């Protein structure tokens, strides 16, 4: 059995596809509003009808409206009745005893002409 040989052959080889070339990356990053008008300036706003009430109240008159509505006395002592006595000799008469219980209404519709220091001198509205 004989036969021959050869080597002078090839089937594979290295080949490239690409040569000169390059890339890159990148990227960004910013904060601002898209759109619309503002202002910085703080501030703040407020109104009143003129700071303050009228009412419908007036001074007396020929008409009237009420002769009683409360209690006929209540006792006096140690108050303006002490700088009231002596400045006159007739409403002043009962004011010497002042513990007469029930006749300090009659006398008080008339002292509101007469002396501001009676009705002080019943009530006592000093703060006490």
């Amino acid at each position: 059995s004989e036969s021959e040989l050869d080597q002078e052959s090839d089937d594979s080889f290295f080949n490239e596809s690409e040569s000169e070339s390059e890339a890159d990356v990148d990227s960004d990053d910013s904060d601002a509003k898209p759109y619309g008008p503002d202002w910085f300036k703080k501030s703040e706003f407020r109104k009143q009808g003129g700071g303050s009430n009228k009412f419908l109240k007036s001074s007396n008159y020929d008409s009237s409206d009420e002769e009683s509505d409360e209690e006929d006395g209540k006792k006096v002592v140690k108050s303006a009745k002490e700088k009231l006595l002596d400045e006159m000799q007739d409403v002043y008469n009962k004011i010497s005893q002042a513990e007469n219980s029930d006749d300090w209404l009659t006398i008080s519709n008339e002292f509101d002409l007469i002396s501001r220091l009676l009705v002080r001198a019943q009530q006592q509205n000093w703060g006490t």
